[PDB]
This record gives structure tokens, C-alpha cells and sequence, in this order.
């Protein structure tokens, strides 16, 4: 009973809040009105909008309520804390001086709200089921006294999964592993982060007129060349890390579905991440950073087209790059591993 008031004191105290606010506190009309949704996972919906002349993405999570939601119970105050915690520390990584990266996404705000979802929210949701068709309930059953968690991201781009057909050449694909495995690096410096769910869809890309970008790990500054893009990693849900030996994760030890999945190597992963854990996940295995970008590589070579001309001999010579990186990059420890020792990074 006093456990229960402590976590609520905790989410509370993240979106410096004494309680719930309502939901106008934080979307009011002019922002419903401009809402489209654009993403759904089991958790909820994501919308993009406007705020103050500049987009965002609006992540919304039920909370503490009892009815299932797309098929799963809600999360508790307890158990959504990780992911905020985290959202808020890899937004940092952006201001930091010998741990710095851009390759995560900024968190503008965290807000817990209470009420019915919002009309206009349906009317966005509705949309997307007309036109792309949706997997989730239809988010009308909520009565006025429901919590959400409202996470405000910067908003990141398009996802890699879209971007399929649209990227230059070679070029850019090695750009995009170079920015993933370094961002995961610095990650792994600081505050040794395993992302746990590095899907295509959570990896998005915006244009950038920055020809070159910038990392520090451990106090050394890189650069990689942008080919004109700059990448986000998204999603912390269930993520891990630690600060000064306490570490802040999600506790999928009893969870089955995550691990029954099938018809993607994505669903191999979560059951190896298992077995090399055993089942453990306070546990600190910078390896699973390494079966995502193995993941990812993948998907370079065999899902992207490109735009721009791919027989030339510099262009065949980085695809064999990218090639020998798919076939040895699971040899190594870490992100931080694949980074300062791996020949396609030299
Ligand atoms: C369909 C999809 N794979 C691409 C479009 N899509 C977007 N989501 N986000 C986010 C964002 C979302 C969630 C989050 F936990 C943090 C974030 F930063 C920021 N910018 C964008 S585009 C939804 C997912």
C-alpha cells in the first residue's frame, strides 16, 4: 500500500507533476486538432503533431488501470519507470562532453494526464486504421479517471523501413552503421545501455545538411561523413543501463509472448538475448547490442534499393566491406568493440 504510493511518487516526480493533470493540460485543442497518428505497438499509439512551429512525436501509454489493452494488461507505475528514466538519460547524451552523441532522439517532456482519450485522438486513430489498418483496440473504453504516461519526443524522421527505397548509394548504408554502432558505443560508455529491441522501424532518418558528423567516446572526438542523413535511435521500452552500480531496466523475465514470435530473425533475437542472459536482465551483455546490428546489417544487404549507381568499383568495394562486416561482426564484445577494433570503421 506504501510501495504503491512510492511508485506513484516517483513517475509523478519524473514529469515534475504533485499528481495527475488533465489531458488539455498538455495537448490542448490546437495541438489534437494538428495530431496524426503514425506508429502502434502493444504499449499504445504515437502521434506526430506541432508544438510551437516545430514537429514532435507524442508517445501515449495506458496506465494502472485494469482492463487488458491490445491484448495485455497495463503497465504499473513501477513498471513504466525504466522507460522514462532512460528516455531521459539518452536525451542528455546529446549535451554531454566526453560521452557525446546525436544518434539518440531528444525528450522534450513526460507528463502523467488523467481522462477519457481525447475525440480528435480517435479521429486520428480512425484515420489510420481506414488507410494503413491497425492491430490495436480502438482506444474508447477509457473512463475519465485513466492514467497515461505522455512522452514528447523531437521528431526523428522516417523509419529505415520506409526509407527502403530512397536511399543514395552503398554510401549511405555504410553512414548509417557507422552512426548506429558509434551512438551505441557512447551509449555503452556511459552508461552501459543494451537497447534490447533495435528493429528497422526503430531507426529513423532526417535529412541533414551537416556534411560531417561528430561523436566523443571516452574523450576522443570522431567524426563520420552524414551522406546527408542523420539517424535516431527510438524505443526504450525495453531497454537497460546504469548509473553509479544501479541499474534501471525492463523486466521481461516473465514475459512469454516477447519470446514465441516468428517469421523475422527479429524473433530469434529476443530468445537468444535469453539464453545468453539466463533469463536475467539486470545483467549487463553489451553483446545484444551486436545480434541488433548484426540485425541491421542484414536488412542493408537484402531489403534496400538505391537510387544512385552501384557497379562502380569504389561502390562494390563497400558493399564487399559491408559484406565481410556481416560475416565477422558477431567475433566481437560490444558495440564499443565493433567501433574501435572492427577494419570497416578504419
Ligand atoms: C512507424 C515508425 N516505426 C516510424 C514513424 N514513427 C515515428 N516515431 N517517432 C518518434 C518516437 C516514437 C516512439 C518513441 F518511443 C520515441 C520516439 F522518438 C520520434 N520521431 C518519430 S517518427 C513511429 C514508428
Amino acid at each position: 500500500s506504501n510501495k504503491k504510493a512510492s511508485d506513484a511518487e516517483k513517475v509523478y516526480g519524473e514529469c515534475s507533476q504533485k499528481g495527475p493533470v488533465p489531458f488539455s493540460h498538455c495537448l490542448p485543442t490546437e495541438k489534437l486538432q494538428r495530431c496524426e497518428k503514425i506508429g502502434e505497438g502493444v504499449f499504445g499509439e504515437v502521434f506526430q503533431t506541432i508544438a510551437d512551429h516545430t514537429p514532435v512525436a507524442i508517445k501515449i501509454i495506458a496506465i494502472e488501470g485494469p482492463d487488458l489493452v491490445n491484448g495485455s494488461h497495463q503497465k504499473t507505475f513501477e513498471e513504466i519507470l525504466p522507460e522514462i528514466i532512460i528516455s531521459k538519460e539518452l536525451s542528455l547524451l546529446s549535451g554531454e562532453v566526453c560521452n557525446r552523441t546525436e544518434g539518440f532522439i531528444g525528450l522534450n517532456s513526460v507528463h502523467c494526464v488523467q481522462g477519457s482519450y481525447p475525440p480528435l485522438l480517435l479521429k486520428a486513430w480512425d484515420h489510420y486504421n481506414s488507410t494503413k489498418g491497425s492491430a490495436n483496440d480502438r482506444p474508447d473504453f477509457f473512463k475519465d479517471d485513466q492514467l497515461f504516461i505522455v512522452l514528447e519526443f523531437e521528431f526523428g524522421g522516417i523509419d529505415l523501413e520506409q526509407m527502403r527505397t530512397k536511399l543514395s548509394s552503398l554510401a549511405t548504408a555504410k553512414s548509417i552503421l557507422h552512426q548506429l554502432t558509434a551512438s551505441l558505443a557512447v551509449a555503452e560508455a556511459s552508461l552501459r545501455f543494451e537497447h534490447r529491441d533495435l528493429h528497422w522501424g526503430n531507426v529513423l532518418l532526417k535529412k541533414t545538411s551537416l556534411k560531417k558528423l561528430h561523436y566523443t567516446l571516452n574523450g576522443k572526438s570522431s567524426t563520420i561523413p552524414s551522406c546527408g542523413l542523420q539517424v535516431s535511435i527510438i524505443d526504450y521500452t525495453l531497454s537497460r543501463l546504469e548509473r553509479d552500480g544501479i541499474v534501471v531496466f525492463c523486466d521481461v523475465s516473465m514475459d512469454e509472448d516477447l519470446f514465441t514470435g516468428d517469421g523475422d530473425y527479429q524473433f530469434d533475437i529476443y530468445r537468444l538475448m535469453k539464453k545468453e542472459n539466463n533469463n536475467r536482465w539486470g545483467e549487463y551483455h553489451p553483446y545484444s547490442n551486436v545480434l541488433w546490428l548484426h540485425y541491421l546489417t542484414d536488412k542493408m544487404l537484402k531489403q534496400m534499393t538505391f537510387k544512385t549507381k552501384c557497379n562502380t568499383p569504389a561502390m562494390k568495394q563497400i558493399k564487399r566491406k559491408i559484406q565481410e562486416f556481416h560475416r565477422t561482426m558477431l567475433n566481437f564484445s560490444s558495440a564499443t568493440d565493433l567501433l574501435c577494433q572492427h577494419s570497416l570503421f578504419k
